[PDB]
Formats: C-alpha cells, structure tokens, sequence
C-alpha cells in the first residue's frame, strides 16, 4: 500500500531527472491566457463553512486540510468567474475525492468499494467521508443539466471502482507482466480513476452555461487533458508514497519503455489535446473563455498545492504554513 | 425522430451495396470455434417466467416482444454454458435495454433522462419498463463482484444518457457539421451508448469466474469489438429507422469520408479488437473459452435476430414467425 501523504524528505536524484522535462512541459504547455482568480476570500469563507457543515475533520497540517485547499485552489484557480455556489460546489467534491483517491494509503478501500451499492440503495454511508461524498453528488442535480449531472456522477462512481481495482495485488500484478495485446489497459484503468470527465464538465453549469451542446466534442480531448498533464506533473509525489501503478508506468510497461519515455509521450499527448480543445472552442463564446482559464488555473494548481511537493523538483511554489503535513 | 420497428420493405440499394461488406466481414472476423447453445428451452422458459413477472408487456409480434427474442438469443448464443441464473439475468437485461435504446422512436426520453437521478434518490421510476430496469440493475449485485457490477452500472446509466444526447438536434448537428479537432466525439457518443463495458463484464459472473483480474486488461478491446460488429451489421437497420447519427457517420464526417469507408474501417477495428482479445485471454483457462463463444455467438445473434433485418441483406435468417412485427 503508498505511504502517507508527507513534506518531509523527498528523492533529489528523481526530482534532478524531471526537472528539465518538467520546465520545458510547463513552456510548451502554451496555456493561455494567463489565469485568474475573483472573490477568493469570500471563496475561503463560503468552502470553510460548507466544510464545517459536512462534519468531516480538516484540521490544519493534516491530510484533509491538504486535499481541502486541493479543493479551494481548483475553484479558485480553474473556476474563478463561475457562481461562488459552483465555485464551492466543485471545491467540496475535490477535498472529498481527493482524499477517497488515497483510500489504499487510508486504508479505507473496503468502504469505498461498497459506497456504490449503498448509493444506489439508499442505504446510509458508513462514514462521515463517504455520508458527505454522497451528499455532494446528490447536489451536482442542482447546478448541472441532468445528463451532464449524469456523467459526472458516473464518472465519481469509476473514481471509487478504479481506486479499488489499483488496490488489488491481482491487478498491480498487470505492470509486472504486461498481456501482448493489452495495450488498452493503462487507458482503461486512467480513464476511471481520473475523473477527468466529470472536472472537464464541471466547467459547464446549466445556469451560465445552458446549452451542454456547444463543448460536447471536446469533452474527450479535455478529459485526456486533465488526466495527462496530472500524470505527468503527479510522478514526482507518487514516487516518494509509493503509488506508482499508474497511468505512465502502466504505459511504459505495454509500450516495453521506460518512465522517462512515457513522461515525454504523455507530456505531447497532453499539448496535443489542448490544441485540439482550442480548435474545437474556436468562436463558442464563454464556453471556449471558460475552457481557457480552466486549463491555464490547473496547471498553476499543480505548481501551487502541497499535494504534488513541485518546489522539491524547482518547478512550483512552497507550501502555506497550514497546508504543510505535520 | 426515427421510425419505429418494422418488418416491411427496405432499401434494395443500401442492401445490395452492404451485402459484399456483410459477406466477408462474417468470413474474416475468424471467430472461433463455432457458437454453442445449451439447456435452450429451460432458458426459454425462465425467461418468460421472469418477463411475465416484471409486468412488462411482450406480447408476440410488439417491438417488445423482439427486444425478448434478442435477449433471449444474446443469453442463449454468448453465454451457453453459464449458470442459468446468470443467463436470465443478461436475456432480461437485453431485453429491457434495447426498448431503452429505442426510447427516441417510442417518445420515452423525458423518462430515460430522468432515470439516474431518481434512481440514485431511491424514487420509484414512473413506468413499468424502468421500475423492471431499475430493479434488473440491483440484481446484478447479486451475480457479479461488487467492483465489475460497479462498473456494469455506469455502463447501463451512461446507455440512457447517450440515447439522451443523441434525440438533441445540437447533438444531431454535430454530424452534419463536424469542429475540427473533435474527432473523439465519435467514440465519446458510442462508449457511453453501446454498453460495451457492461456486456464485456456480463462474461464473468462472481461464482463461475471469481477472479476479475483474470481477464481485466482484454475490457477495452471487449468493449470496442462489441459495439463495432454491431456498428458495421447494425447500419442496414438503422438506415431504415432513420437512426443516422450513429458511430459509421460521425466517424465518415469527423474523418472527411464516406460511410463505406467508416464502414471498411470499422470492420478492420472489430477484427483487430477480436485478435488482441484472443492475445491477452491466451492460456487464462475458462476465462479465454468463455470470451471465445461470447464472441462467436453475438456475431450470430445479429445474423438471426429480426432486431437486424439480415435476412434482407443476404446474411441473416428469416425470422421466427412470432418475432416479425405487425
Ligand atoms: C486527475 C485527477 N485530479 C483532478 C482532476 C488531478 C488534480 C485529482 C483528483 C483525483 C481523484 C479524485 C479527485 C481529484
Ligand atoms: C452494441 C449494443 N448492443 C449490446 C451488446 C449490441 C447488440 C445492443 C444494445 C443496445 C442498447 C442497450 C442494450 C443492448
Ligand atoms: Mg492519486
Ligand atoms: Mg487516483
Ligand atoms: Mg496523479
Ligand atoms: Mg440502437
Ligand atoms: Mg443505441
Ligand atoms: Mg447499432
């Protein structure tokens, strides 16, 4: 199982080897314009009253706290025109989920493997995380369409099943000793765990954004942007926990090539998909300005936030006092 | 909208141009060995138990009735030596899925839209088809790992979104004029609404096959030889529906050419699929005979099944006499 999430220590000869593609990834990337940010006060007050209403503990300097100011940067960063109750919204579902994606580390998979069963029965959740991880999918049907609500929550539903599915030895066993013909595997694994099309959708709320048909052909490319750009950014910390039957390895593995090799693919494939969202955006009004300050916001999350430890590798920002792990 | 189900006249043209495709795509796809059926007219007699008691009506000769007879063939031909329990389960769920999958012919969209939302909310569904769906999706906790029955319900949540999308003319008018860059929209569409995921899991049912990790990398080529075959012998029917806006054409417009070119394409994938599947399943004991008469068989349900209009293309077989539509 990963070790906890820490801010101790680190692996300089790894961070020596990522920083270059790191700089240069960061260059290329070519997200514009430049992101920005709106009433994030009044954000920090309505996420910290919403998180206080759900009763889950986020106490300065822990894991939660860590994953909760994941959440208020998203919104911050990526969402910052939107309605402050989407703005929270999305900020409430990321702390959540960010801490059900290191369940294994948690060791709480046996409660996340069950959540879905429970859902769709009615069946209170047995946990103050998972009561409230319930309850924030519940509330998507207030700010989104139905259909898109759909989807983000089907997708939600992956996060959990793949989570559980990268916990079981059976199945890190497949990095090890990689079928011929089962390339698709590392895509199929990421596109669950990544939840990347629930975030691209979280950028098209039904009261500013009623017409769900104007992004729909991006979604894909946005989806893979999202999951991308994180794995390539993320190899760093989950090195130091441990957590590496990921996307890039699993890739590696299929493709007979080292990590540094997937890193350069998937970094291409991540600029390849921004392009292609752009083309697709081109002339859509504030769907393809949403879009824009969206991607721009979550690459600086990235060098932000404490969770991906990049000032360890020369490419991001020392933690806050608060978000540090104690 | 597209026509409701008929057994009445045709497109001579469109058949006469398909049938060489439909020909040698039936030789190359290679599937081996030979379908199976077993224990034929005990499954018929529970399925029509269990139909009977969901209170949907089937009555011989309704477009009900055939979606029955396709269920029914799906379980008998693909999954001829599972336990009969298992073999109900998967013919009710055809059965009720593909009368979901027409809901823009029969006028039941505003009901499949609203389906997930209260289905996660434990509201009753409003017809007796979704009560029976609704309840056919909590059985499939009973038959599979709580992990791939996670995964089988997004799949069948994500069918009813799909067919959601695809009766919006924002959504139609993406065929007629494709965004440049938006080429995965195609597979975006067709991944959510062919159930492909679902009916890859349907293979391994808990107490038969207890190790999902066993098959686990082969899902995406399961998935995408699924709903390919249907694609390529699906299209004669669907043209005569008017149920266009399908996989062959949004592939045809996003790639700038025509739906026989889609069509050549989209068999050469179907066959690429069934060979990688036949790699990674190599040496997995039942797992890899299972897979195998799945596969056999659900090319020959397409061939039988009146749902397919074969017998038109020079392909198929005549119809049951209770199966044609009146
Ligand atoms: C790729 C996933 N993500 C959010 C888009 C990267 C920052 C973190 C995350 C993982 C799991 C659950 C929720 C968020
Ligand atoms: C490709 C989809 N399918 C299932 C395998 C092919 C015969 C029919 C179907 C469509 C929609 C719902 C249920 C079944
Ligand atoms: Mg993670
Ligand atoms: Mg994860
Ligand atoms: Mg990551
Ligand atoms: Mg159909
Ligand atoms: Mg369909
Ligand atoms: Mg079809």
């Amino acid at each position: 199982k990963p070790s906890l999430p820490s801010s101790e220590g680190g692996d300089p000869a790894l961070a020596a080897r990522l920083q270059p593609l790191y700089s240069r990834f960061l260059t290329d990337l070519d997200l514009q314009p430049e992101y920005r940010r709106h009433e994030s006060e009044k954000l920090m007050e309505e996420v910290l009253k919403f998180a206080k209403s759900t009763g889950v503990p986020h106490d300065l300097n822990s894991h939660s706290y860590q994953s909760l100011m994941v959440g208020y940067t998203y919104a911050d960063n990526c969402l910052p025109y939107h309605d402050i109750e989407v703005k929270v919204y999305v900020a409430i579902y990321t702390w959540l989920a960010t801490i059900c994606d290191d369940a294994e580390a948690l060791g709480i998979i046996d409660d996340v493997q069950l959540f879905e069963q429970r859902f769709i029965l009615g069946e209170e959740q047995p946990t103050v995380l998972l009561r409230a991880f319930a309850d924030q999918l519940k509330l998507t049907y207030k700010l989104y369409h139905p259909l898109v609500a759909n989807l983000i929550l089907c997708s939600s539903l992956n996060l959990l099943t793949s989570t559980s599915l990268v916990a079981r030895k059976g199945i890190k066993e497949k990095g090890d000793h990689p079928s011929k013909g089962g390339n698709y595997f590392a895509w199929y694994i990421r596109e669950r765990d990544g939840v990347g099309e629930a975030y691209s959708w979280f950028t098209f709320p039904k009261r500013q954004f009623p017409n769900l048909d104007i992004p729909i052909e991006a979604i894909e490319d946005m989806t893979r942007f999202i999951a991308y750009l994180n794995d390539v950014l993320s190899f760093y910390k989950e090195s130091l926990a441990g957590e590496t039957h990921n996307y890039i390895n699993h890739t590696a593995a299929y493709e007979g090539v080292d990590s540094d090799a997937a890193l350069h693919k998937t970094a291409q494939d991540t600029i390849d998909c921004a392009r292609r969202i752009e083309s697709v955006l081109a002339g859509k009004g504030e769907y393809e300005k949403a879009w824009r300050l969206h991607a721009s916001g979550y690459l600086q999350m990235h060098v932000q936030r404490g969770r991906y430890r990049l000032i360890e590798v020369g490419v991001g920002d020392a933690p806050d006092v608060h978000e540090v792990i104690k």
